[PDB]
């Protein structure tokens, strides 16, 4: 089959400091699974931030159904929800919580969030549970970072709000929208949307973290995914997540409409001028001139990636489970480019 550079770049991750590298990939066809240190091909790992990526496709599926217009305001849908200290959900629509130009306050960056969740308090706080309105009130004692549609800076306040109008526009939580959209119909057998659940399936790694910037490393396997929710608690596979991907990008879950607004993006970085983020997806373009379209994942002890061709004919997907070694696009450029 051939995914040779891909492996040695899983090798590059481990020799960084990964304890254990996953990665699978399909170009045309013909699945390649590869691993480097401890790690098992099959393992299941926190998506992270890829979770955005469904919560994306169900507003827009939910669009598509004639149940909601993307361009409404937040405030039609979630009234006084974003109000604090110069937020206004009158002024900012759920498309702009899709694609980060809403300039919402990222709830994650708040000092005391970040002294209970991504320090040493993690410890004491890993298991407590958050509510998405506790989230959003959390981001809501701040200002915003600018004027709706002025900017981009990715928040993951905006996935947390986009959960909240699932809920409203269905009258269930998200989950059960993610799960009967998305991970049923693709029959996603390594794919679940946790809750508030702690515990890890079969088969996995476990996951590590300095939670800090020398310093002890954690196994911070377990945790109460809820500081995430809609902005980040799934867990997934290096094979359903192509699986996904591919059907996204296919156009198999969204009609052309739908699809076309996902994917089209918003210049992130004057440096980075073919980088572009769309609807909870990115789009990039390698240095060899593949354009790939997908998510990379952040939560604590697990660094994920998934990518795919613009025709949904080229995926791959990984983990790495240490959050603070290990280059994700070393990996891209390996799979996609051939790049050493
Ligand atoms: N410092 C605590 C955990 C870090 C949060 C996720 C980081 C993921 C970066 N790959």
């Amino acid at each position: 089959p051939d995914h040779a550079a891909t492996q040695q770049a899983l090798e590059a991750a481990v020799a960084d400091g990964v304890p254990g590298a996953v990665a699978q990939a399909r170009d045309g066809r013909d699945r390649w699974t590869g691993t480097a240190g401890e790690r098992g091909g099959d393992d299941r790992y926190r998506v992270g931030s890829i979770t955005k990526t469904f919560t994306a496709t169900v507003l827009l599926q939910l669009q598509a159904e004639g149940r909601i217009d993307l361009d409404d305001p937040v405030e039609k849908w979630l009234p006084g929800v974003v109000r604090g200290n110069g937020h206004d959900g009158r002024k900012i629509t759920v498309r702009q919580l899709l694609n980060h130009t809403s300039g919402i306050y990222s709830y994650t960056e708040d000092p005391a969030f970040q002294a209970k969740v991504f320090g040493p308090g993690f410890l004491e706080h890993r298991y407590d549970t958050w509510t998405p309105k506790q989230l959003v009130a959390v981001a809501m004692a701040h200002e915003p970072d600018f004027t709706p549609g002025a900017s981009w800076n990715y928040s993951n306040t905006n996935f947390v709000l986009a959960g909240m109008v699932i809920e409203k526009v269905t009258g269930r939580p998200y989950g059960k929208a993610v799960e009967n959209r998305i991970i049923k119909p693709l029959k996603l057998r390594a794919t679940t949307v946790p809750g508030t659940r702690s515990a890890m399936p079969e088969p996995s790694s476990p996951a590590y973290s300095k939670l800090s910037r020398n310093a002890p490393v954690h196994d911070v396997s377990t945790l109460n995914p809820s500081i995430a929710g809609a902005a980040g608690e799934m867990i997934s596979d290096s094979r359903d997540l192509q699986t996904f991907y591919r059907a996204l990008l296919q156009g198999r879950l969204l009609p052309k409409s739908a699809l076309n607004e996902m994917t089209t993006t918003v210049q992130i970085s004057p440096e980075y001028p073919n980088v572009g983020y769309g609807l909870g997806l990115m789009k990039d373009k390698l240095s060899c001139g593949v354009e790939v379209w997908g998510h990379g994942g952040g939560i604590h002890g697990s660094s994920s990636l998934a990518q795919v061709t613009r025709d949904g004919g080229h995926s791959l997907a990984g983990n790495f489970n240490a959050d603070w070694a290990g280059d994700s696009q070393k990996v891209i450029e390996a799979e996609f480019c051939g790049t050493a």
